[PDB]
C-alpha cells in the first residue's frame, strides 16, 4: 500500500496473508473454511495466516492453516485479468473471534464515490521497494466507470472496478494482490492489477466482487 497508514492491530480481522515460505498475497476470510483472493496469486501450495498484524513476529493471536483446496475462476484470463478471483478452502475451520472474523459478501454493487478500506502487506514505496512488517490501510473511493475506462482504454471489463485517486500517490501495490477492498461492510473489490502503482491517471483495478456472489456460494456448496 503506497500512501496509506498503519492499520490498528487486528482492526481488519478478515485480512489474511497468503504465505509459501514468505508473504506473497492478501486474501479475505468470507466463511470459517474459505478465503477469497486473486487468481493471479495462484500457487499450488499455500499456508493461510489469519489474525496477523506483524507478519515478521509471532504476537500470539495468529492461526496458521494450510490450504486444502485452491480453485481459480474457470474463466480467469491471464492476459486481460478478467475474472481475477480464487477461492481457498482451509484444511480446518478458522476459529472466529475478535481478531479473526469473516467479511460479508456484497448485497449489491457499490455506487460510484462509495468510500472503501484497502489493506495489505504489499510494497509501500512508489520508488524502489519496501515490504512492511505491519498491515497497511488506505481509504479510497470507488471511481466512476467513466474515470476507470478513460484511464485504461479497452481494458476494463464489466468484472472490474477502479478504486483510488487519479492524482497518484495512494494505491495498492505488488504484495497487496488478492487482498480486500471493503466498502460499507461489504467486500466489493479484490486487489487485481494496474499500471505500476500510485502513478498519476493509473488508479488501482479490482475484481468486482458483486458479480461473483453466485460463483462463490456455488463453489462453497460443491467442495
Ligand atoms: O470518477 B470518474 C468521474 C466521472 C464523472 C465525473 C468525475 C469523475
Ligand atoms: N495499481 C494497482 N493497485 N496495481 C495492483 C497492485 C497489486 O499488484
Ligand atoms: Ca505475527
Ligand atoms: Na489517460
Amino acid at each position: 500500500i503506497v500512501g496509506g497508514y498503519t492499520c490498528a492491530a487486528n482492526s481488519i480481522p478478515y485480512q489474511v496473508s497468503l504465505n509459501s515460505g514468505s508473504h506473497f498475497c492478501g486474501g479475505s476470510l468470507i466463511n470459517s473454511q474459505w478465503v477469497v483472493s486473486a487468481a493471479h496469486c495462484y500457487k499450488s501450495r499455500i499456508q493461510v495466516r489469519l489474525g496477523e498484524h506483524n507478519i515478521d513476529v509471532l504476537e500470539g493471536n495468529e492461526q496458521f492453516i494450510n490450504a486444502a483446496k485452491i480453485i481459480t475462476h474457470p474463466n480467469f484470463n491471464g492476459n486481460t485479468l478478467d475474472n481475477d478471483i480464487m477461492l481457498i478452502k482451509l484444511s480446518s475451520p478458522a476459529t472466529l473471534n475478535s481478531r479473526v472474523a469473516t467479511v460479508s459478501l456484497p448485497r449489491s454493487c457499490a455506487a460510484a464515490g462509495t468510500e472503501c478500506l484497502i489493506s495489505g502487506w504489499g510494497n509501500t514505496k512508489s520508488s524502489g521497494s519496501s515490504y512492511p512488517s505491519l498491515l497497511q490501510c488506505l481509504k479510497a473511493p470507488v471511481l466512476s466507470d467513466s474515470s476507470c475506462k478513460s484511464s485504461y482504454p479497452g481494458q476494463i471489463t464489466g468484472n472490474m472496478i477502479c478504486v483510488g485517486f487519479l492524482e497518484g500517490g495512494k494505491d495498492s501495490c505488488q504484495g497487496d494482490s488478492g487482498g480486500p477492498v471493503v466498502c460499507n461492510g461489504q467486500l466489493q473489490g479484490i486487489v487485481s492489477w494496474g499500471y505500476g502503482c500510485a502513478q498519476k491517471n493509473k488508479p488501482g483495478v479490482y475484481t468486482k466482487v458483486c458479480n461473483y456472489v453466485n460463483w462463490i456460494q456455488q463453489t462453497i456448496a460443491a467442495n
